[PDB]
C-alpha cells in the first residue's frame, strides 16, 4: 500500500503512495517482469469516468476541489458529453494537461523541467498548410537562437477516428536514410522506411548522410502533404573534438532541437494524436544512442581507427574509450555553438533532486530505470543506484501505430 | 500462453514458454513494476509438492521420468518426509540442483558456464573448523593459482532453523573496512560493520587499506568463530596501467576470487544456508562498482588528476575518461598476471549467445536486465538492446537476512 523506494548510495528512502492513484497497466503480473520491454475510438459510458477524474485532480490542483466551480463543471462537461458524445478543454485545463502527461512520463530524466512548458493551442487548425505554419512557428520559439525552451503544439483532437490529425515524421528534424546497392545505408538507417514513403509522396531526396528530412503533415484525416522546414529555421551544430582536429573531417553534424512527433496526448479521456514537443538534448542521446548505435551512425570502428587503438582485442576497452572521446566532442560542440545542452551527470544529478521534491510534494514520482539510467557510466551517475517505482498515470503521452500503416488514403 | 521478447539491434525475436513454470512472486503487478527494487522452517505439507517437483525435473534431465527408479525414489522421500519431517538429496540430485540454481538466476551475466561447476558436498560438517577446512580446499581449488574454476560448497540444510550453518562474511574474501574518528574511512566503506564484528569477536585488525578479512562461520547453531585463511591460498593482483606508468602508484589491488557466501540455496524445498560459490571477474565489477562507487574505494578523483583532466565542469566527462582508464588498468593487470577475467564486452556477447541457445533449448532463460547490463558503456554491449524476461524458477539462488541480526548468542 505505502511502497518505500531506497537510494543506495545514499541510504535516502522515501515513501510512496502516488502509485495507488494509478490506474493503467504495466505488463508486469506477480509471476513475470516486463519491465525491459520497449513497447508492453472511446464511448460517452468511458469518457465520462475518465473526465470526471481529470477535473477532480485538475480542480484539487486550484484548491478549489468540490467547489460550485468545480462542481459546475463538471456538470457542463457531463451534460456536453451525454449531449456530444465527447467534450472541449477549457484553455487551463489544456495547459494543465499537457504539463502533467510530461510530468507523468516515466520515463523521462529531464521531468524537474515539466511546469515551465510553452502550451501552443493549435486547436482551431484544419489544414497540413495550416499544421506546417504553426510548426515553424514551435520550431522557431523553441530554437530561440540556441537558447532552447521547452514547448508542445497542440492540433484538434480525436473524434471518428477517421478524421485523426498526424504528423507522420517520428521527430520534426530527423535525417533520411537511403539503402544504397553497396547493401549498406546512406545517412541514418533508422528513417529508411519513413524517408522513402517521402519520396513515393513526392520528396526530391538530394542523397546525403545528413538530409533533413521534409514534414508529412495529415490533417482531419486526409492525406499528408510535405513541406520543407525553412532552412533558417532547423539550428544545426558542426561535431568537432576539442583536441583531435581530424574529428571535424569526419563530417558529423546534428541538429540542436529534440521534437517528438508521434505520439499521443491524453487528457481526461480525449485524445491528441498530433501534438509534437521538444525540450533539449541530453549529451548521451546523440554521442551514445544516434552515432554508436550499430544500427544507427555506427561510428566507433572509424572513430576507433583516427585515434590508432588497439582495436585487436575487446579487453583493451577501445570501444569504450572512443565512446566518451565522441561524447565530448557532442556537449562540446554544441556548447561552443552556444545551443543548449545538458551533460548525463548534471541531468541525472538533476532528476534526483526532482524525486525527492516529487515524493514531498506529491508522495512519488514514476519512473522507468531502464530508460533513466543514461547508456554510458550508469553506475557513476546518481540514477544507478536509486530505486525507483514504475506506474502509468493519466494524463499521459503514449505511442501509437506509425500512421502509414493504418492510413485508408 | 507464449511470450515474445525482442532485440532491438539485431531484430531477433524469441518465444518464451519456460516462464510457465515460474513459481515465485516477481514483486511486481499489473499495476506498478518493481525491477529496480534491489530486494523486492518448512511443513511436511508444503515440503511435499516442492520435492516432487524438483525429482520430476530431476528425473526429466535424465530421461527418466515415470521410470520404477523416479517412482520408487518419490515414495522413498515422501516416506522419509512423513518420517522425518524432511529428507536427504542424493548426491546426484545436489550436483544437478546446484548447477539449476546457477541457471535459474536471473541477476548472472556469467551463465553460459553454468553446466561446469564443481560441487563440494560439505553435508558432514559439524563444526566450524570443519567449515573452515572445506572452505580453504575450494579456494584453493577454485583459485587453481589463476586459472579460475567455478566452485561451490554445500554445508548441512537448514533443520528447525534454530541450527543452522552460515558463514558471515558477505563474500569469502574482502577488504576490511574501518572507521575513523574524523568521520572518514579506511579501507573498504562497505565492510566496517561487519569488520566491527571481526575486532569484537577477537579479530586482531592491522588497520591497512586492503586487510583480508577473516572467516566468521557459524556451525550447527552455535556462535560463530574466527579463523584466517591462510595467505598463501588468496591470490592477489596489484593493479597497474599499460601506459600509464603512475597508476602502480595509487597502490592498489584487489583480490582475484568473487565468492559469494550469504545467499542461501534452494532445492527441492530443502534450505542450505551456508553455500558459499565462487567464479572469475568481469572487470567492471573491481573498476566500475569496488573502485569508482562513491561508497566504495570511490578513486575516480585521484585518477582524474593524475591525468590532469579538466575537473572543472562535469560536462568534460572527466569522470567517464577516468573510469575507462581504471577499467583497462584491471583487466591488463589481471591478464598479466594469468589471473582469469573477462571483459564486459566479451562476457555480454557470450550472455546472448548463451541466452538465445536457452530459449531453443529450453524454451526460456528469466533475466534481469537491471544487472545483466555492465555499469559502464551501456548500450554498446548487445544486452542493452536485449529484452529480457524475469521471472523466478527453482532451484535457486536467496537472499537471506544478515546473521548478525537474527542469532540468538550463546556466549
Ligand atoms: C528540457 C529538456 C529535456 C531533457 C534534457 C529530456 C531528456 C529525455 C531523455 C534522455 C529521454 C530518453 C530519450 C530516448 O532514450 O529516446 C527522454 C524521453 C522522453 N521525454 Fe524528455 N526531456 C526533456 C524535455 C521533454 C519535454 C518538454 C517533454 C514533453 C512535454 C518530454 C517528454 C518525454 C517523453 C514522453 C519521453 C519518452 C518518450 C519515449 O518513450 O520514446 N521531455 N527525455
Ligand atoms: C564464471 C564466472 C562468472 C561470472 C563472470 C559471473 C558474473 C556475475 C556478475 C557480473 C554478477 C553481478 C554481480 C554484482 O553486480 O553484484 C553476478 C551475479 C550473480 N551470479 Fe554470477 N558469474 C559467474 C559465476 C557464477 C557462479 C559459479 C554462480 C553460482 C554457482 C553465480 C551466481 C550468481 C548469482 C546468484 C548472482 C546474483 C547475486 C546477487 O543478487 O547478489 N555466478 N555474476
Ligand atoms: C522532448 C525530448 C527531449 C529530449 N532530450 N529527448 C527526446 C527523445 C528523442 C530524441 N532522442 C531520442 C528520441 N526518442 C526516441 C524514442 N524511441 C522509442 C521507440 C518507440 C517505438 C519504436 Cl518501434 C522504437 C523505439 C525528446
Ligand atoms: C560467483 C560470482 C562471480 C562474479 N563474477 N561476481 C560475483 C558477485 C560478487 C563480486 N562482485 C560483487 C559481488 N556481489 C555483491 C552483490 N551485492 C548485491 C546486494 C545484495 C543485497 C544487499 Cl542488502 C545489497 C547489495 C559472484
Ligand atoms: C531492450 C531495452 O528495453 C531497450 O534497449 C531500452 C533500454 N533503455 C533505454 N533507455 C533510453 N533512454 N532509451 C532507449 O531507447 C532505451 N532502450
Ligand atoms: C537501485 C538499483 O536497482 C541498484 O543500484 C542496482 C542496479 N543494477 C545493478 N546491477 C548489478 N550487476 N549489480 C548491482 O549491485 C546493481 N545495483
Ligand atoms: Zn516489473
Amino acid at each position: 500500500r505505502f511502497l518505500k523506494v531506497k537510494n543506495w548510495e545514499t541510504d535516502v528512502v522515501l515513501t510512496d503512495t502516488l502509485h495507488l492513484k494509478s490506474t493503467l497497466e504495466t505488463g508486469c503480473t506477480e509471476h513475470i517482469c516486463m519491465g525491459s520491454i520497449m513497447l508492453p475510438v472511446r464511448t460517452k459510458d468511458q469518457l465520462f469516468p475518465l473526465a470526471k477524474e481529470f477535473l477532480d485532480q485538475y480542480y484539487s490542483s486550484i484548491k478549489r476541489f468540490g467547489s460550485k466551480a468545480h462542481m459546475d463543471r463538471l456538470e457542463e462537461v457531463n451534460k456536453e458529453i451525454e449531449s456530444t458524445s465527447t467534450y472541449q478543454l477549457k484553455d487551463t485545463e489544456l495547459i494543465y494537461g499537457a504539463k502533467h502527461a510530461w510530468r507523468n512520463a516515466s520515463r523521462c530524466v529531464g521531468r524537474i523541467q515539466w511546469s515551465k512548458l510553452q502550451v501552443f493551442d493549435a486547436r482551431d487548425c484544419t489544414t497540413a498548410h495550416g499544421m506546417f505554419n504553426y510548426i515553424c512557428n514551435h520550431v522557431k520559439y523553441a530554437t530561440n537562437k540556441g537558447n532552447l525552451r521547452s514547448a508542445i503544439t497542440i492540433f484538434p483532437q480525436r473524434t471518428d477516428g477517421k478524421h485523426d490529425f498526424r504528423v507522420w515524421n517520428s521527430q520534426l528534424i530527423r535525417y533520411a536514410g537511403y539503402k544504397q546497392p553497396d547493401g549498406s545505408t546512406l545517412g541514418d538507417p533508422a528513417n529508411v522506411q519513413f524517408t522513402e514513403i517521402c519520396i513515393q509522396q513526392g520528396w526530391k531526396a538530394p542523397r546525403g548522410r545528413f538530409d533533413v528530412l521534409p514534414l508529412l503533415l495529415q490533417a482531419n484525416g486526409n492525406d499528408p502533404e510535405l513541406f520543407q522546414i525553412p532552412p533558417e529555421l532547423v539550428l544545426e551544430v558542426p561535431i568537432r573534438h576539442p583536441k583531435f582536429d581530424w574529428f571535424k573531417d569526419l563530417g558529423l553534424k546534428w541538429y540542436g532541437l529534440p521534437a517528438v512527433s508521434n505520439m499521443l496526448l491524453e487528457i481526461g479521456g480525449l485524445e491528441f494524436s498530433a501534438c509534437p514537443f521538444s525540450g533539449w538534448y541530453m549529451g548521451t542521446e546523440i554521442g551514445v544512442r544516434d552515432y554508436c548505435d550499430n544500427s544507427r551512425y555506427n561510428i566507433l570502428e572509424e572513430v576507433a581507427k583516427k585515434m590508432d587503438l588497439d582495436m585487436r582485442k575487446t579487453s583493451s576497452l577501445w570501444k569504450d574509450q572512443a565512446l566518451v572521446e565522441i561524447n565530448i566532442a557532442v556537449l562540446y560542440s554544441f556548447q561552443s555553438d552556444k545551443v543548449t545542452i545538458v551533460d548525463h551527470h548534471s541531468a541525472t544529478e538533476s532528476f534526483i533532486k526532482h524525486m525527492e521534491n516529487e515524493y514531498r510534494c506529491r508522495g512519488g514520482c514514476p519512473a522507468d530505470w531502464v530508460w533513466i539510467v543514461p547508456p554510458m557510466s550508469g553506475s557513476i551517475t546518481p540514477v544507478f543506484h536509486q530505486e525507483m517505482l514504475n506506474y502509468r498515470l493519466t494524463p499521459s503521452f503514449e505511442y501509437q501505430p506509425d500512421p502509414w500503416n493504418t492510413h485508408v488514403w
